[PDB]
């Protein structure tokens, strides 16, 4: 439901890679933590 929540696991993984952000397995249990990490980085580029 969150903008980043509509991204699929495969698309989320390629996004972290573009920003060179270390990550492990993506699962609904830790998917949210990953969505927040991309938001914090993308926020910087927006500022």
């Amino acid at each position: 439901h969150d903008n980043y929540a509509d991204l699929s696991d495969t698309e989320l993984t390629t996004l972290l890679r573009r920003y060179n952000i270390p990550h492990g397995p993506v699962v609904g249990s830790t998917r949210r933590l990953y969505e927040k990490k991309i938001f914090e980085y993308e926020t910087q580029r927006r500022r």
